[PDB]
């Protein structure tokens, strides 16, 4: 039974009045009723906790005395030094307790059957009355065995429900998931333990298996709170990593898992495996968990009692540290960039374990050394995440050959078609039908993935020609100092990313965290030339003026469309060697560490800077090939490209930038020091349809600006200018304030000031009109410095003069008001305060 709906009929009004949060309430705790949801009264913590008690002897067969019971919970249930994450913990992992009885036998008592799910005993709640009088707080929860395992919040039609999230008893640490509901939208999130929290675009709606959103709260409770539903979320599909760290699956990854469990459990049963009709493929847009998902998917695997063992398949090109140091729980050290298979056949060899992770290359290796394993004869499952065409073909073909009964699956963010398979085999080919989708439409549909910014960054005149070239031949024959590695060339692109680095990485505002950024360079000689050009005008900089603050600087290169770099630094030579030994060497100088070159020491190298990279540590990492596949950084939002990419290449690389962090991430900026808007229009056409790039490419300036229309729903968006206009003409401060219509209005206007500020300081033309309102004066001297580093015409410097933005202490004025109206309301349904970007 699939949890993820084929087919859901949308259920009716009831014509009763939906207005109140009690109305909301009143008709969820009948709709759960009606689902089976037991409505007790339970008013206190001694009351939950008889409860419980109730529950748990039911479930395990069992009969605590008030001795017993009242040390289990002290021990175990509700002890004081138990946080959010030790519930966590012991809901996912440490669920059964051993329990001496004063008898001194010994029983094991669940918490939750994760066996039988339906077995588990489901009641709802509403809130306590407390004290005198603050209220509202209107809330129902979802107790599983007793534990209130689930929490719907409640807000009346009106409220914006992003605003009611930004808003926000020991048993209560048990709380998993979280819901939020005005009525109109319902909103899911995990719990979390973090001393960081997530920001609203984690929040998730509940879905079709098409990916459809589910929305309103009666069909939200007609689908995800059916008991099946919501247990099998709540168990098999919420994840708690090594990193203790809980992660809700989104709706298009339950499904994918569970169409792969379906798909195994029907190939087995008709005896139909080992062809591409017994397995299937799924895909992923590039940053939509394909990883998360397909392990879970593995390790879900692994709960058929009729499959033997359950390969995860990853590519080392693929890796960093958080997965790196995920595997080790599973397949010890045997997940690294080696060619060794010892680990992978000690793996093999392993008593009660079916789960075995492993690398594609180590994979091949294994199958092409080792002629008749006894995992060849046994029930095999593989899940391939996003594996790269480098040894793939070659695996694929010994793997038909060796194993005779296996149940293979795809990830992918960007499948092999005939038109990009560049002497590959389609993915469809290989893994026969697609399980499931979810397109990069549906993903920036639901705000899971970021938009791209994509710009060829044109200010070179002498390397325009080459820059702009599209004949393949020439472009190869192009990479040398002749050409394309000028040092003027470079010398002007390592200027411009200086420049306009922080700008790119959200840094400009004083006291801004901001972001970090990546170099994607052609060859090894560019990434030689980069850096040492790089290391040289910020030196000079900090020559000119003491006061500036150089950018951390890193990279990392080996031997070697995207060509896939091994982990063997005897390939190189000896050139590139010295030079990596070198940039290793000053980054062991800086960050105070010892890595060598040996394939050992860099292959630590690589995990320290992935590590580092994420954490922002780095500032920026100039790369070649790597790190430009399967490399998460939420905090990474600029590619800066001077590279060739097409198609699969183009977007995986792309995708770095495209992981949500919250508001004041908009989307991800690629600037290339290349012309690549055909190839950015291709590959996004062959990933999605014509119109997709209408979708992932960002709006232009000029539209931001003076405003332009959503094709989607024909929202007409406000121009910057617009939104300035009215501003000064509204409300010029601070006699706006008192009344309250007033300070709504201005509160809407100033969002939208805010959110298109935000978005406009990835424009260099917005960089440029903010620049020139300094100067002065005159001083130039103070015009050819402004003309120069901007590219500014006499022209076009002339007009930017005729632009009139409000001033500085204007608006400081106007985020002073704001941030006191904000404070002012504590104690304006619809109006949503930007909490994010006053930060
Ligand atoms: N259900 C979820 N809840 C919260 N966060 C999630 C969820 N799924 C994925 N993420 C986050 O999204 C980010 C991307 O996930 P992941 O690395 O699996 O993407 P991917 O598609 O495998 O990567 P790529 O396609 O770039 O190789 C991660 O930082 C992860 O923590
Ligand atoms: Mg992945």
């Amino acid at each position: 039974n699939f949890i993820v709906l084929d087919k859901y009929i949308k259920a009716e009004p009831t014509g009763d009045s939906y207005q109140s949060e009690s109305d909301l309430e009143r008709e969820l705790i009948q709709d759960l009723r009606n689902q089976g949801y037991e409505f007790i009264s339970v008013k206190s913590q001694s009351a939950m906790l008889a409860n419980v008690r109730e529950q748990l002897q039911n479930l395990n067969g069992v009969v605590f005395n008030d001795s017993e019971w009242r040390r289990f919970t002290e021990q175990y249930l509700d002890n004081p030094s138990d946080g959010i994450l030790d519930k966590t913990r012991k809901i996912h992992i440490d669920y059964i307790c051993d329990f001496i009885f004063d008898d001194e036998r010994l029983e094991n008592i669940y918490l939750i059957d994760k066996k039988n799910l339906m077995r588990n005993k489901v009641q709802i709640i509403q809130q306590f009355e407390q004290a005198g009088s603050h209220a509202n707080r209107y809330d129902v929860t979802i107790l599983v065995n007793g534990l209130p395992l689930v929490q719907i919040e409640l807000k009346k039609r009106g409220v914006a429900i992003r605003e009611a999230f930004n808003q926000i008893n020991s048993l209560f640490k048990y709380l998993q998931l979280f819901v939020i509901s005005n009525g109109t939208d319902t909103r899911y999130f995990a719990n979390t333990t973090k001393r960081d929290e997530n920001s609203f675009d984690f929040t998730m709606n509940w879905a079709k298996s098409d990916n459809t959103l589910i929305k309103d709260l009666k069909d939200f409770t007609a689908t995800c709170f059916q008991k099946h539903t919501l247990l099998n979320v709540l168990v098999n599909y919420s994840v708690f990593d090594s990193s203790q760290t809980l992660l809700v699956m989104r709706p298009y990854q339950i499904a994918a898992t569970e169409r792969i469990l379906w798909k195994i459990k029907s190939s087995f049963t008709a005896k139909n495996w080992s062809k591409p009709e017994s397995g299937g493929y799924i895909w992923h847009t590039t940053g939509s968990g394909k990883t998360l998902t397909s392990f879970k998917a593995a390790r879900l695997a692994t709960e058929l009692d009729f499959i033997d063992k359950v390969f995860f398949v990853v590519d080392r090109k693929d890796l960093d540290y958080q997965t790196m140091k995920e595997y080790q729980r599973f397949s010890p050290d045997s997940v690294n960039g080696s060619e060794n298979t010892a680990g992978l056949k000690r793996n093999l060899d392993k008593d009660d374990n079916k789960i075995i992770v492993t690398t594609i290359q180590k994979l091949n290796n294994l199958m092409k050394a080792e002629s008749d394993l006894p995992v060849y004869n046994q029930q095999v499952v593989f899940i391939f995440d996003e594996c790269h065409r480098s040894q793939f073909g070659e695996a694929q073909k010994n793997l038909k050959k060796k194993f005779k009964r296996y149940y293979q699956f795809g990830f992918t963010g960007t499948p092999i078609f005939p038109e990009n398979a560049l002497g590959s085999e389609t993915t469809a080919s290989v893994f026969g039908r697609e399980l499931h989708s979810y397109v990069i439409t549906d993903a920036i549909r639901d705000e899971k993935v970021l938009k791209f910014k994509v710009d060829y960054n044109d200010v070179r005149p002498q390397f325009k020609s080459l820059e702009t070239e599209t004949d393949e031949k020439k472009l190869s024959a192009a990479e040398n100092q002749q050409a394309f590695l000028h040092p003027m060339r470079i010398q002007e692109i390592t200027q411009y990313i200086l420049n306009n680095f922080r700008q790119k990485t959200h840094r400009t505002f004083p006291g801004s965290k901001g972001f970090n950024a990546m170099l994607a360079v052609s060859s090894v000689d560019a990434a030689k030339a980069y850096y040492a050009t790089f290391k040289r005008l910020q030196e000079e900089a900090a020559n000119k003026s003491a006061t500036y603050k150089p950018l951390r600087i890193a990279t990392i290169f080996s031997f070697a469309e995207i060509s896939d770099e091994t982990f063997d630094t005897s390939a190189m030579d000896s050139s590139a060697k010295e030079f990596l030994d070198a940039a290793i060497r000053e980054y062991n100088s800086h960050f105070k560490t010892n890595f060598s070159t040996d394939s050992n020491g860099f292959q630590n190298y690589y995990r320290d800077l992935a590590q580092r990279v994420k954490n922002q540590d780095i500032d920026l990492l100039i790369v070649v090939g790597m790190f430009l596949t399967g490399f998460d950084a939420p905090t990474l939002n600029t590619l800066f490209v001077d590279k060739n990419l097409r198609y699969h290449g183009l977007m995986q690389a792309f995708s770095r930038t495209n992981r949500i962090y919250d508001a004041t991430k908009t989307f991800g900026n690629i600037v290339t020091f290349r012309d690549l808007e055909r190839s950015t229009i291709d590959a996004i056409t062959l990933f999605g349809d014509k119109n997709t790039k209408n979708v992932v490419l960002e709006k232009s300036y000029t539209e931001y600006m003076e405003g332009f229309t959503d094709a989607a729903t024909g929202e007409a968006k406000r121009g910057f200018m617009t939104v300035v206009s009215e501003l000064e003409q509204r409300f010029p401060d601070p006699t706006s304030i008192e009344s309250e219509k007033e300070k709504k209005d201005f509160v809407k206007l100033f969002g939208e000031y805010l959110r298109a500020e935000n978005i406009l300081q990835n424009y260099d033309e917005f960089a440029t009109l903010k620049a020139l309102q300094q100067i002065d004066l005159s001083d130039p001297v103070a015009v050819e410095k402004f003309k120069a580093e901007h590219y500014v015409d006499d022209e076009k410097f002339a007009e930017l003069q005729t632009i009139r933005l409000p001033a500085d202490r204007k608006i400081q004025d106007y985020r002073s008001a704001y941030n006191d109206i904000r404070d002012w309301q504590r104690r304006w349904d619809d109006v949503v305060f930007e909490v994010d970007l006053l930060k």
